[PDB]
């Protein structure tokens, strides 16, 4: 039909992996306010009836091994699966506590052909982390029916456009899940989720601003990024 | 507020690059079917009384001369903006008949601090080409706030095809997405939200093609568009 069955009898995972601290001899800065981001989207998802599991400080390889271990699992009675990452980053990279992760890799595990008990239902993947460095200064034959695509029925909801970075807060949490998580507590019961995101993209644009005294880093802005290959509307209620 | 003002003089510019024969130099093959997909847009946008303007086999050098001005022209009376790219590609590449053109390069000319009559309107660019060579071989079944906005900021980019992938084309009936997105444009253009046109567009692309080859390799292939979206309102047609 037109929207994805979501009255399967679990919802599905929702896996938080929160990376904080990173190995000194990557010399990557700890990320201060995302333990903040962690609680919010674990409360958020936790109402919207997910299976919230939290990890915290990963290496590239226990990401890989746990992604791995997750799309072994049998999702046959579960209608999606979510999946965040809160990261440092760079464009198509995630950083493990030791070191980068191409987000294919991670990715890859779910494809429509490696994980059966998800073939056909929405993968969601939430992606907090830089995507680069520039800075936004701101302005002012019948054959249907008989195979999909293995790339088919993801959706990339990254917190910034290609090549940007991306903005957190010590006291907040980032811009992108701080207004992720409030767009969907206020809309998840009457949006489809592509509408969600679109007012999390407006939030995001217009009510956040950087402030610092270092001029660099002042007056910055940013525009979330949804990346979609769904082939249908996704409610949550 | 929720929804982009659609209500200007002018719905907009609707500038179809459509780029079929390429210089021999590039080594490239002729696009066989991407007239069909010109004039299929042509009368699918004329019809959502868009301006449209058709270009065809233009240089690289063409085609960034054309964007700039274009970019430079008075949006003031238009509500919006839509480019077309019908050539080949690879990642964050099109094509002009005489080599790459970075996509980058492209819309940066229509940024929310370089296009000012074009600011806080709906900038769509559908990119009909390739992303890559990698074939789908498918499965069964304080208050700063509006002080300012991003410079990328309502951006819609409505890829034919997913990043890294080939895209699809029918020498008869045109490319897999374009066919896809007129049909879909054309029903539904007039009781659906954009995004969720395109959604519908993702499944017909995903479920109705499937690629037929004497040669194993390029046999039985699937598709599945990607939409990639800055856009920060809901956008109607009506
Ligand atoms: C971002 O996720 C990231 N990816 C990788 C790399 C190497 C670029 C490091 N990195 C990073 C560093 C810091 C942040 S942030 O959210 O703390 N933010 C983004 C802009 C710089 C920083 C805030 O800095 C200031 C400085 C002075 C006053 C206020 C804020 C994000 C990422
Ligand atoms: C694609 O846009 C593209 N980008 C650049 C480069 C150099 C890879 C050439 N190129 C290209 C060539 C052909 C097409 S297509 O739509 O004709 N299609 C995609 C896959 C190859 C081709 C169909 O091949 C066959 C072969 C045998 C039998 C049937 C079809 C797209 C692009």
């Amino acid at each position: 039909d037109n929207s994805y069955k979501m009255d399967y009898p679990e919802m599905g995972l929702c896996i938080i992996i929160n990376n904080k601290n990173f190995h000194k001899s990557t010399g990557m800065t700890s990320r201060s306010g995302t333990d903040v981001d962690a609680a919010n989207l674990r409360e958020t998802f936790r109402n919207l009836k997910y299976e919230v599991r939290n990890k915290n400080d990963l290496t590239r390889e226990e990401i890989v091994e746990l992604m791995r271990d997750v799309s072994k699992e049998d999702h046959s009675k579960r209608s999606s699966f979510v999946c965040v990452l809160l990261s440092h980053g760079e464009e198509g990279i995630i950083f493990g506590t030791n070191g980068p992760v191409d987000l294919k890799k991670i990715t890859n595990f779910f494809r429509g052909d490696r994980c059966r008990s998800l073939t056909g239902k929405p993968k969601l993947f939430i992606i907090q982390a830089c995507r680069g460095t520039e800075l936004d200064c701101g302005i002012e034959d019948d054959m249907a029916c008989h195979k999909i695509p293995v790339e088919a029925d993801f959706l990339y909801a990254y917190s910034t456009a290609p090549g940007y970075y991306s903005w957190r807060n010590s006291k907040d949490g980032s811009w992108f899940i701080q207004s992720l998580c409030a767009m969907l507590k206020q809309y998840a019961d009457k949006l489809e989720f592509m509408h969600i995101l679109t007012r999390v993209n407006r939030k995001v644009a217009t009510e956040f601003e950087s402030f610092s005294f270092d001029a660099t880093f002042h007056a910055k802005k940013q525009i979330p990024c949804i990346v979609s290959m769904l082939t249908k509307e996704l409610y949550f209620y």
